[PDB]
């Protein structure tokens, strides 16, 4: 149970804007796409089923 902070200090600005603007499209399911830090099939199956 830590925090995910590391995972926001280890991407640029501009990558948490990319990385969260694609997760609130992969649906109803934000919360599981930073649940990873952008590392999980949830974002990598929307991700890769967006245009």
């Amino acid at each position: 149970s830590e925090p995910d902070e590391i995972c926001r200090a280890r991407m640029t600005h501009k990558e948490f804007n990319y990385k969260s603007n694609v997760c609130n499209g992969c649906g109803d399911q934000v919360a599981a796409c930073e649940a990873e830090c952008f590392r999980n099939d949830v974002y990598t199956a929307c991700h890769e089923a967006q245009k």
